[PDB]
């Protein structure tokens, strides 16, 4: 009678904690045989709430990292990247993905600058890369510059 | 005796479902007064598991969208963007953030191409934007091209 209520209150308290976002309490083992199923599920649920909390926090950090990277680049510090090494899982892969895509565009941009700077110096040895898709328009444009400049 | 066990099994089953990822069952209301706390928490937990599931799915979609955008740009279709409008919350903001940052770099790149293309035609009216930070190196480079070309 007394124990039954106590064990019931314990389960209510643990569930209440989960609901309120208090995931630090250690669930532990069941008090008696008839509560094994309840506790098995409670422990499993807790592990899941903790994992999802961590993953969602990583995403929040990813948004802040992107925000700072954007701020840095608008200020001209284009070497700045999102510190993917400080993230993990999917958040880290997305961060690396953004860094690589931005880096790829910067590389094409600097290639253009490098080639035309040379033409400006009378050095016509360099040729713009042969780009695909819409980027092919850049290749033709720069070739046109070369032909006309000399 | 019979009812007690039945109501206890119901709570075990609901918790078991949550654990296994079956969040579609409708919890409903408590069967008797002494179970109000349990059910209140169960409903709240379910709402949270569903919300976190949705948010994590959005992130998975964000990673795929970035992957496809990267694939498209490497192929030269640089007008392609991550469809942020099809996402929501933080996932959507990150997507828009990536689209804007990439677009900003492309704009600087095309500005460079536009200016030098003009110089190649003997049209020295356009001047490269005055860029900050490390980007200032691009401004000086292109100015140098202008001065030397004419
Ligand atoms: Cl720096
Ligand atoms: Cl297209
Ligand atoms: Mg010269
Ligand atoms: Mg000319
Ligand atoms: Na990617
Ligand atoms: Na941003």
């Amino acid at each position: 009678h007394a124990v039954a209520q106590q064990r019931a209150d314990r389960i209510a308290t643990l569930l209440q904690s989960f609901a309120d976002g208090q995931l630090d309490t250690a669930v532990g083992e069941a008090p008696a045989p008839g509560y094994e199923r309840h506790y098995d599920s409670l422990r499993a649920l807790q592990r899941q709430l903790r994992e999802q909390r961590a993953e969602l926090q990583q995403v929040e950090s990813l948004e802040a990292g992107l925000a700072e990277m954007s701020r840095q680049h608008e200020a001209g510090w284009i070497d700045q990247t999102i510190p993917a090494e400080r993230l993990e899982g999917r958040a880290a892969r997305i961060a690396k993905g953004v860094n690589e895509l931005v880096a790829a565009h910067i590389a094409v941009k600097m290639k253009v600058v490098s080639v035309v700077t040379a033409y400006g110096q009378g050095n016509f040895e360099p040729l713009m890369d042969r780009l695909p898709g819409k980027k092919a328009q850049i290749t033709e444009a720069i070739d046109g510059v070369r032909e006309r400049l000399r």
